[PDB]
């Protein structure tokens, strides 16, 4: 089931958000994916992990993936790292929220674990009133994202890197868009713990 995070149920949450910046630890830096900082406690966090982040996270009480949503109108990667992806001028609008650290934990096989992350992020943000969704990816991610319904408008030109080449997108957060999701990876039941 996809969990939403904030500020407001931190405490209730406090269990699950430090095993959440350890397994951030275990990814971005034991595997030192660019930019990660190696901290001298084995979490890792950046500038964006404050009181305004939203964590959309897959339990089941073990993290199986998950995402974290920022206010457009605060400081975003793409607007303090890479606004040169979006011609110097990313989309900032209280309606839109951009996407960061989406991940997928290896256990979690032949599972739909990405689907119920994937799926879980649109519903989230449907229920916020969160409109668009803006991202900084992997240049593989429109067509990948294009054929689960999600219709979605590049805002630049790829910026090339021997290491991987990225590219900004801004994504509707359609009823439709989340069906077609749930369809591609065929589940059914509730996705959101709500109550």
């Amino acid at each position: 089931r996809i969990h939403l995070v904030t500020w407001e149920n931190r405490k209730l949450y406090r269990k699950v958000l430090e095993r959440y910046f350890r397994i951030r630890y275990d990814i971005y830096v034991k595997q030192r994916r660019w930019r990660a900082v190696a901290r001298p406690i084995n979490i890792e966090i950046d500038a964006f992990d404050n009181e305004h982040a939203l964590y959309v996270l897959a339990l089941d009480g073990k993290i199986v993936g998950g995402s974290r949503l920022v206010p457009t109108l605060e400081p975003h990667l793409m607007s303090e790292v890479f606004p040169i992806l979006a011609g110097g001028t990313p989309p900032r609008a209280a309606e839109i929220f951009e996407w960061t650290r989406f991940f997928v934990m290896p256990s979690g096989a032949s599972s739909p674990v990405a689907g119920f992350v994937l799926c879980g992020l649109l519903e989230t943000a449907q229920s916020l009133g969160i409109r668009q969704i803006s991202v900084v990816c992997e240049t593989f991610w429109p067509k990948r994202l294009r054929a689960l319904g999600w219709t979605l408008f590049e805002l630049g030109n790829a910026l090339e890197h021997p290491d991987g080449d990225i590219i900004a997108l801004l994504i509707d957060v359609t009823p439709e868009a989340i069906e077609q999701t749930r369809r591609a990876y065929g589940i059914s039941g509730a996705i959101l713990a709500d109550g």
